[PDB]
């Protein structure tokens, strides 16, 4: 509960709002011009009687008076970014309006009625009160009246403006900004659009909250550029396809990673497979074999041990972190993991890798700071020939760990990824699966790369799929492509995989074309990943800037559909789907707004 | 253009005003208080000096002036009453801040962003002449300060109170109605504000409202009523469940069929349904039994005519149109209204009532009138008393009716309603469904009516609907709500069908709570339809208005989300979804900006 109140030509108002409401205020705030008739010695002793509020004055410098035009407009955005700056975070503060001329008063009741206020009243007393003691003399036989005029929700949108400048660090009239009134100017452009053209009304789906400047309307219908990697890095992500055993596998990671081991040099740390010229812009394709022996090092090779794994997971955590992804989902192999003669089970390695990832990201909560949700997938890898019976034994593993019951890390799903082929379609594995849909779990697959449309039909049709893998070859079914659009059934995609495996991008003798631009403009859900990033060497940034040439002609509206087509086909709840939503509308605007001054 | 300002003491205050608008002004009327210090003798030789411009004197009655919380109010009152019969008819008023203590001042600004004003204003005066003779000098010398902060269009509509509430000049608040309608309004907003739930409201669909007037945001968010029954004829709708022979039912409706028949001597005008004390709002449970016995005066028996079915399928668009809904899908049984004795053929049937609705659809188009968009499903009964080969049969149909191709109105998906006595669930009609999906065609569901929910999960998989019927008593199943909510699956229901046929509350004996909120917030994606039209004898605005004694509690904003559920579940084009979002969120906006009391 903050007070806010404006000062003009009487100084008892502000204790008449102190004390105008029978429980009283943590927190009372006055605004102020240059006028040199006012004496704070009397309100500062008055606070001082009661150090457990808090009081703050400001002063508008360079104008005691207003005499003209410029003169109220500054002292209007002076005002206006006081006001920013004196919202509580969560709540709305209490104004009084019955300080000063009627100037300054209609100007902080359309601040007021602009930016929300919880409570806008006057103070009027028949007495005049003048000497503190019949302050508190009125007090006692009531001749000081509290009258309040309503409460305005205010404009919710219109509040975050803090963010573009709470302060510009005491600013001048030779460089004076009147922002606040570009907001101003911009909610009237939006009001005057609405109500102007009809056909442009017409046509705001978008995602959601799209009230933005029309400069910045125009601005993301631009087609995006190279140069926007500042934008999305700012920009939240979503990652809904990433492994665990591909993170350190070049660079300076794989030494932290073996920095940190229960067991301290069993583990051959020099020796490292042969790097391929040119990475991860390297002009010439490479299909599989160079692609996972490039991350022998790392994977069972590497994380059998326990603290080994805790490592690879902070570090894993603090680099989705830094590329600002507000959630993303793990792909990881437990069986691949196990270590039975150290007494280490696929179990105890998926409940390791839940307790280490729920701990992280508590820690990362409890400091309010940004710490991006993460839910697990287990992979049910298809490694032909070795024990067929151990797929069962995954897709049993999922089913015990999601029952787990507490954590806020979760098992969301199985996968089917592994060595895809005509006698490893989706089909071969059909009778098993028709227990991990009973019990509430979700389920993924891979295929298109190199199998058929029939096994892509079969999994969607057999397995009920709710996603599928890289797929890049819809384009010659297209009964294929609408059966899975009126499904609504994502396609999780990554380009940078691709872009090695495969030729586009004027690729040197590759007249092969890229079909994202298609797949969205045909309503498919294309969501954006990075699969491997050590392998691939690019997180989801360098994924969208590659983006940009690798299917030219695609503007930053595609982008934003994109990231909400990855919030949207992401197995999470429904409760957790809609604070998502809401965060990631706050977030996005947020970034937007700040992006479009420079 | 009216130029409305108030003032107190001061009175060289209008004058100055006048000369606001250079061109000149027409008519102005000032509002003041009791208070005698206010000279207008001034005031009215200044204006018969112009006497091309209209002077009016409105003075508060038995106020002088403002000293406690009723004196405030009673001015408001006041202050609220003169302005809204000061409207201009059509153009925004011209408003002042010169005149005025803080209290009128803070008054009527908020006045000017409640009811919109056309330019809101101050003037100010630097060497604040008191009469003619020096603000003549003041003037010419740009003295007089002309300040403004822009256009304050407010709500757009906010003018029909004048006519819903009557006007009454000459009364007093300790009399009655200060504000009411406007109390109402303010009191309302103020609750909401304490208890909002974005949570569901973060759900804000239809992107456009995110620039609809503060004052009219939250208004959403107030619990249905009523009293609003005559807005929500006005919004445009989706009604999906909508079966063709139910249309006709009762009434002058079934007259005007039967006498579009070619032959009457084979008509059946005997039979004649009983009525049931209280249709639609039946006081007791009706078995289904009685429920298709009371609609046995019409159905095939009566429709085997072609000029029949022609008359019924165009008094069905017309009623549709006349509801104010702009996509529609009706279930037809082709085979049920086929004779094979004047070589009518079910096709032929089919091909009748989709040239038909094309034909209208033209029509309609061409007028560049408010068409509605129908799209027609083949009903694939259970097929009573065995003989299920015509299941084939009508399937078949369907999919030779989904290559047709040409035209608007098309064949988009099967049916599977019917009785539930013969546990029909999937796997009964598994042998031969399989082919279906391959063409592309959709399949809904009516299963679960009555029996134990355990066939929905069959349904829901080995069927692969995209949508279901009724089940209601999916609440006992949360194993069943969890996939459900995570498949996406729609679930379409009836509130007047489900209503008379199980009873619900409030209703004697009957403690069944309606379970549409449980389900919105669950997330659920639930169709509000109608069922039968004729049956029910209630549109879809019935249907939709009943939900506020079925769901106590139901905001706007829920009314609105249940139409973006009806929109996305419906199986379309996705580049048709895209158009009828655009189409869908303009008449959404307009509704709502003119949707206050009507
Ligand atoms: N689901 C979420 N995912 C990530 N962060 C979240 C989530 N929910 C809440 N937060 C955090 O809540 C905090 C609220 O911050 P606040 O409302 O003060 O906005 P801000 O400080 O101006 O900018 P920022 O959002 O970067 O903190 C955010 O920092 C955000 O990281
Ligand atoms: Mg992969
Ligand atoms: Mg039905």
């Amino acid at each position: 509960r903050v007070l806010l109140c404006s000062a003009g030509h009487s100084s008892m108002v502000v204790p008449e709002a102190f004390h105008a409401v029978p429980e009283g205020f943590e927190e009372v705030h006055v605004f102020t011009t240059d006028s040199e008739k006012f004496n704070p010695v009397v309100l500062n002793d008055f606070f001082h009687s009661l150090p457990n509020v808090r009081f703050s004055i400001t002063k508008c410098h360079g104008l005691a008076d207003i005499l003209n035009e410029r003169d109220f407009e500054f002292y209007q955005e002076m005002l206006w970014q006081w006001y920013l700056t004196k919202m509580p975070d969560n709540e709305l503060p209490y104004v009084c309006l019955s300080g000063g001329i009627k100037s300054m008063s209609a100007s902080l009741q359309k601040a007021a009625t602009l930016f929300g206020a919880q409570s806008v009243f006057h103070v009027l007393a028949d007495n005049n009160p003048r000497n503190i003691e019949e302050m508190f003399d009125a007090l006692q036989k009531g001749q000081i009246h509290f009258i309040e005029m309503g409460y305005e929700p205010g404009w919710a949108a219109l509040r975050r403006l803090k963010k573009i400048l709470p302060i510009n660090e005491g600013c001048s009239r030779d460089n004076f900004k009147p922002l606040i009134s570009k907001s101003i100017e911009e909610i009237l452009s939006n009001v005057k659009i609405m109500a102007s053209d009809t056909g442009k009304s017409n046509q705001l789906p978008f995602p959601s909250l799209a009230i933005l400047p029309p400069i910045a309307q125009q601005w993301l219908q631009l087609p995006l550029s190279a140069n926007d990697g500042a934008w999305i890095q700012n920009l939240p992500k979503v990652d809904l396809h990433c492994h665990l055993g591909g993170f350190a596998t070049s660079g300076s990671l794989l030494d932290q990673v073996r920095g940190a081991a229960s067991e301290p040099d069993l583990i051959d740390r020099t020796f490292s497979p042969q790097e391929i010229a040119g990475w991860p812009r390297s002009h010439k394709s490479i299909s599989l074999d160079k692609y996972m022996e490039l991350g022998n090092a790392n994977g069972s090779k590497l994380l059998k041990d326990k603290g080994c794994l805790i490592r690879q997971v902070e570090l894993l955590y603090q680099s989705l972190v830094n590329d600002n992804v507000a959630y993303a989902e793990i792909r990881c192999s437990p069986n691949n993991y196990a270590d039975k003669n150290k007494n280490r089970s696929a179990w105890v390695v998926l409940q390791d890798i839940n307790d280490t990832f729920t701990r992280l990201i508590t820690e990362a909560k409890q400091k309010n700071q940004f710490y991006c949700h993460v839910n697990l997938l287990v992979i049910a890898s298809r490694k032909f020939s070795g024990d067929l019976s151990d797929i069962s034994k995954h897709l049993a593993l999922a089913i015990t760990a999601m029952q787990q019951g507490e954590g806020v890390c979760r098992i969301v799903g199985v996968d089917l990824a592994g060595f895809e082929n005509k006698e490893t379609r989706a089909s071969y594995y059909e009778h098993d699966f028709k227990a991990v849909h009973r019990c509430g779990l979700a389920v993924t697959a891979h295929a298109g790369e190199n199998d058929d449309p029939e096994g892509i039909w079969q999994a969607v049709y057999s397995l009920h799929a709710r996603r599928l893998g890289h797929a890049l070859n819809l384009l010659e079914a297209p009964d294929l492509m609408r059966t899975v659009i009126e499904r609504k059934i994502g396609v999780e995609m990554c380009p940078y995989a691709n872009y090695q495996i495969k030729g586009f991008a004027p690729m040197p003798n590759f007249s092969a074309l890229y079909p994202l631009k298609k797949y969205l403009e045909a309503g498919i859900l294309v969501s954006v990943n990075t699969d491997n990033i050590g392998i691939s060497g690019a997180n989801l940034s360098e994924n969208l800037l590659i983006l940009a040439d690798l299917c030219p002609g695609i503007s930053r509206m595609d982008v934003l559909t994109i990231i909400r087509n990855s919030i949207e086909t992401a197995f999470i709840s429904h409760d957790f789907r809609m604070e998502l939503l809401k965060f990631f509308d706050r977030k996005i605007y947020d970034v937007c707004l700040i992006s479009i001054k420079n």
